[PDB]
């Protein structure tokens, strides 16, 4: 169960989730969980570890830049984080967020969680369900959509290369800076395509 | 004159240049003298630094991987550059092929040959004006290039900016490794945009 995890049951996580996140973000949320649990299903993951991380993985999603601020220092985590924004840190610092709010302390849920936005060039098959759950997830339909599904029907790896492929190229059309840990992940699995 | 620089004259250098370079890269290579003779004259950077930066930028071009490996080792390099290609290797290790063949010693005509086609952060004015020369040289014809032109012809930085936001564009769209100088470039010149 839930509970295994965290400190609450499923039905009261989304009780406070439906405090925390606007209807569309908490829905996604749900999306993730789905597509996770079929995710880890077809590539050898924790069905439940995925489940509970896709549903979390945008818990901190609306916590404001002040809090942030706040939770590097309070963690002593890099520096350079002040630098960027909530893109970067609902995930990289929001875990720490999930930590005081649920009490979770396990390790690769919180790491799958950390670096959904970003990936790293290293990331275990858990890592890699949650970052490409949250692309599939029924609820999205970008143009493209459809070729990350069937990509994600075949290889986790490859999957993981097209949504960070991407990203960066969607990233430099906008004129957006780039986190560099997304390009050790883009360069990382690129091979892939 | 330009062998205040190097130990052949301009004319001299073409005849050895067009001995290691096809036509077409020797015409680019004419192209980009031009265009960074008259970029330097807009934004006060020396004329004649600039043009013969422009005319050596890629005269390396066609220098062998057998080669770039054995100057990786005899000047002691960074051991990662293996890992990379002509791309990298033609700016970033043919600048001491350029220093073998034509002894040439200038450190910022030798920079802004190093860096001419992934930039740096920190980029000179004469880094810029041949790495935008590069991109905007008369023969170029690609889609955008009057915009480049448009740009170049207003803000050095900016330039350097749309370039940059441009090739990381390109590249993620190709499916193509990025080096990770390029996005220290694009992250330190996006903001111009
Ligand atoms: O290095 C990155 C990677 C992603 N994003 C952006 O941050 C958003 C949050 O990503 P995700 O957590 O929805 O994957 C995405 O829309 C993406 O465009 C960045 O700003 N920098
Ligand atoms: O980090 C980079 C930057 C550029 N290139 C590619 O290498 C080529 C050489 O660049 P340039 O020296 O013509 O600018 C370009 O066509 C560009 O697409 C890379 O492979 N990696
Ligand atoms: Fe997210
Ligand atoms: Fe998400
Ligand atoms: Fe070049
Ligand atoms: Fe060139």
């Amino acid at each position: 169960s839930y509970q295994d995890y965290i400190n609450c049951s499923r039905e009261a996580l989304l009780e406070k989730m439906a405090e925390l996140l606007p209807e569309k973000r908490l829905t996604h949320c749900l999306g993730v969980e789905r597509a996770a649990m079929e995710l880890a299903q077809r590539f050898g993951v924790d069905v439940e570890k995925a489940s509970l991380a896709g549903l979390l993985h945008d818990y901190a999603k609306k916590l404001s830049d002040q809090e942030f601020l706040v939770l590097i220092d309070r963690y002593q985590l890099d520096p350079d984080l002040k630098n960027w924004g909530n893109n970067v840190w609902h995930g990289m610092v929001g875990i720490y967020k999930i930590q005081e709010d649920l009490d979770l302390h396990d390790s690769e849920i919180l790491r799958a969680i950390e670096i959904h936005t970003v990936g790293a060039g290293q990331m275990t098959d858990l890592d890699k369900v949650i970052y490409v759950a949250d692309y599939i997830e029924h609820n999205r339909a970008f143009p493209g959509v459809d070729v990350a599904r069937e990509i994600a029907s075949l290889s986790l790896n490859k999957a993981v290369a097209y949504e960070t492929a991407r990203t960066v190229e969607y990233l430099a059309h906008q004129g957006f800076p780039i986190y560099p840990q997304t390009l050790e992940t883009y360069n990382a699995f690129v091979h892939y395509l």
